[PDB]
DNA sequence: GTCGG
DNA sequence: GCTGATGCGCC
DNA sequence: CCGACGGCGCATCAGC
């Protein structure tokens, strides 16, 4: 695209302030002005015009200005020189491993994937399995796939129960021809916000695919939401398919619809329409829709039997998942 | 790092 | 054995 | 000039 050596720059700086710097808020600057320069139709000349743009302030401009003068930025060739930065920052993509544990691997001497196999007893349940489908959990789901995985989660789900409603949300829902995971949404007439659920609701559908050999191992299992890995049938006539990361949240009937708006995405979009909410007074969030009174003060929460009642409370022309 | 009170 | 703090991950 | 910037489910560990 249009200025992806800026871009590509700023997502570096971005990951070494999560990683190594451990400073959260500046990955998300740093990010939030790489997205902004990503959409702009131009190449940018200097940094006082990139500057024009929200979300980019003072310093990065002094960083786009030297970027597009010198061809690459002093700062970032000190970090790519240094050893403990560029370790910490690789482990990071392992899942299990946060900065945290990475810093802490890298101060011990292990660095590399060999010697996270090499001392598999210094690592937890999560960061094992993290290592085992490292690469596989690095490819991107094609919607020729996540439509076939779908299909199973979907019948599988109607083989315990028919009263059960399985939505998959994500890129996928939003029709994109690649996805990075499943998202998976559940919910029963049994289960509301007022009264409780009986336990193992959630069990029996990860217990039921577990029986099938779809879901291979578990990452976090409990009373509401579950995350774990899952694989396709092998064709046998064909190679098998990679290992693929899968999440199941089990949300009450009540506010579900207002579960499925807000993990169906996008985030700028999210953001749009809750920022749009205030100004119509109403306040939305994952669980529910609520009227903001005159003092400032949100009141009960309203009743939701599909995304539409949403759109309808703020007086929103309804789109569909296709422009999200 | 950038924003807004 | 219990309860709170903290790491990790989602968009 | 200075605080907000994501609140929460689950796994793990510290402290009692
Ligand atoms: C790149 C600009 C940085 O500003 P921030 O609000 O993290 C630093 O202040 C510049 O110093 P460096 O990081 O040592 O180059
Ligand atoms: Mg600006």
């Amino acid at each position: 695209t249009l200025n992806g050596g800026i871009t590509d720059m700023l997502t570096e700086l971005a990951n070494f302030e999560k990683n190594v710097s451990q400073a959260i808020h500046k990955y998300n600057a740093y990010r939030k002005a790489a997205s902004v320069i990503a959409k702009y139709p131009h190449k940018i000349k200097s940094g006082a015009e990139a500057k024009k743009l929200p979300g980019v302030g003072t310093k990065i401009a002094e960083k786009i200005d030297e970027f597009l003068a010198t061809g690459k930025l002093r700062k970032l060739e000190k970090i790519r020189q240094d050893d403990t930065s560029s370790s910490i920052n690789f482990l990071t993509r392992v899942s299990g491993i946060g900065p945290s544990a990475a810093r802490k691997f890298v101060d011990e001497g292990i660095k590399t994937l060999e010697d996270l196999r090499k001392n598999e007893d210094k690592l937890n349940h999560h960061q094992r399995i993290g290592l085992k489908y490292f690469g596989d959990f690095e490819k991107r789901i094609p919607r020729e796939e996540m439509l076939q995985m779908q299909d199973i989660v979907l019948n599988e789900v109607k083989k315990v129960d028919s009263e059960y409603i399985a939505t998959v949300c994500g890129s996928f829902r939003r029709g994109a021809e690649s996805s990075g995971d499943m998202d998976v949404l559940l919910t029963h007439p049994s289960f509301t916000s007022e009264s409780t659920k009986q336990p193992k609701l959630l069990h029996q559908v990860v217990e039921q695919l577990q029986k099938v050999h779809f879901i291979t191992d578990t990452l976090s299992k409990g009373e509401t939401k579950f995350m774990g890995v899952c694989q396709l049938p092998s064709k046998n006539d064909e190679k098998e398919y990679p290992h693929r990361r899968i999440d199941i949240r089990l949300i009450p009937k009540d506010q579900y619809y207002c579960g499925v708006l807000y993990f169906t995405g996008s985030d700028i979009f999210n953001k749009n329409m809750r920022a749009h909410a205030l100004e119509k007074g109403f306040t939305i969030n994952e669980y529910t829709i609520r009227p903001l009174g005159v003092t400032g003060v949100a009141g009960e929460p309203l009743p939701v039997d599909s995304e539409k009642d949403i759109f309808d409370y703020i007086q929103w022309k309804y789109r569909e998942p296709k422009d999200r």
